[PDB]
C-alpha cells in the first residue's frame, strides 16, 4: 500500500536505453496512477540503490523489489511487470 514503486539506478552510457522511459511506460500500462518513477541517473546522488545484495548496475526496482537484469535495464522482468505485475 505504497504505490507500484519503479526506480531507474544506472547511467548507461554505451547503449542509450530508454531506461525509466520504458520501465515507466511499460508500467503505466499495467497502473496509469499506482506509479513511482525514479530516473536517477547514476552521477551527483547516493549510492542508497548501489549498495544492496546486488552491488552491480544497471540497478533497477520494479513494484518494490531490488534487482538487475542484462547489460540494459531490467528488461528480463519488465516482460513480466507488463504480463502480471
Amino acid at each position: 500500500m505504497s504505490k507500484v514503486k519503479i526506480e531507474l539506478f544506472t547511467s548507461p552510457m554505451c547503449p542509450h536505453c530508454p531506461a525509466a522511459k520504458r520501465v515507466v511506460e511499460e508500467v503505466a500500462n499495467e497502473m496509469p496512477d499506482a506509479v513511482e518513477v525514479e530516473y536517477i541517473n547514476v552521477m551527483e546522488n547516493p549510492q542508497k540503490a548501489m549498495e544492496y545484495g546486488i552491488m552491480a548496475v544497471p540497478t533497477i526496482v520494479i513494484n518494490g523489489d531490488v534487482e538487475f537484469i542484462g547489460a540494459p535495464t531490467k528488461e528480463a522482468l519488465v516482460e513480466a511487470i507488463k504480463k502480471r505485475l
